[PDB]
């Protein structure tokens, strides 16, 4: 009854769920690269945890097939699964409050699939692909793990100090990817309650506007004082806002004002 809907329910997870994540990672020359290093620590990361959920989904599966004896982490486990709540085990990775379990295993399936990607660039080019490749912020374990990383590759070019560096936002469309040796194309942040207009912000009554290929770039800092039409937008996570991952500075509209920004909660979201 219950029991076969839990074994169909895993194998489809199973078919669903990326294979073995390659850990191909390895590269000795490539040690003193920033971003090659929280790569290959991000890949080691999802790889083991991939080899867990990966066995014990099988190991449920496989004792739903009625061929094993179960211990008290399997009923664990399978009490974690038949109410849909998160496994505690397979938390790794910062959690929205409550999503299911299949959402979890949905979302686990595409950082694997990006993790897959990186690994197959990093095994083709090396270092050059792991920075052309434009990764999505929001399925990344530790996404200011990444923002720091990237601020690293940039220090090491130019040899310019790591506070000498500060963030800078441009939003393109159609994938233009013309990074000029300091650009990082990231993907999948949602701006909540405004529109991007040529790096120009608006407030819009449709909320979540979908942002394509916000160019992360690293300059010198002049230590200069912004004008009044830029605005510090909090960038989150999750929906709920609970983690801030780092801030960004847009260019508004002329007729805006940073308070009506500040009131309506605007805030960028990966996820």
């Amino acid at each position: 009854a219950w029991m076969r809907t839990l074994h169909t329910t895993a194998s489809n997870w199973l078919h669903l769920i990326p294979q073995t994540l390659s850990h191909l990672k390895r590269t000795v020359e490539n040690i003193k690269d920033p971003l090659f290093r929280f790569f290959e620590r991000e890949v080691k990361m999802g790889a083991k945890l991939l080899q867990d959920v990966r066995q014990d989904l099988a190991d449920v599966v496989q004792v739903c097939e009625g061929k094993k004896k179960q211990t008290n982490y399997l009923r664990t486990l399978i009490n974690e699964l038949v109410k849909g709540i998160l496994p505690r085990s397979w938390s790794h990775y910062t959690v929205p409050a409550g999503m299911t379990v299949i959402q979890w295993v949905s979302d686990f399936s595409e950082r694997i699939k990006q993790l897959q990607n990186i690994s197959l660039a990093a095994a083709s080019g090396g270092a050059k692909e792991l920075k052309n490749i434009h990764v999505c912020l929001g399925g990344l374990f530790v996404p200011e793990a990444y923002i720091t990383a990237t601020r690293q590759y940039v220090a090491q070019a130019n040899s310019w100090s790591l506070e000498e560096l500060c963030l800078e936002v441009n939003v393109t469309t159609s994938q233009g990817a013309t990074l000029d040796a300091c650009s990082f194309g990231v993907t999948g942040l949602k701006l909540q309650g405004a529109t991007c207009n040529n790096n120009k912000l608006s407030l819009s009554n449709a909320i979540s506007t979908a942002l394509p290929l916000t160019q992360l770039r690293w300059v010198k800092q002049t230590n200069t004082e912004k004008k009044a039409s830029v605005v510090t937008l909090p960038v989150y996570l999750n929906f709920t806002r609970a983690d801030l991952i780092f801030t960004v500075d847009f260019e508004i509209a002329t007729k805006e004002d940073p308070r009506s920004f500040y009131e309506r909660g605007v805030a960028v979201l990966c996820t």
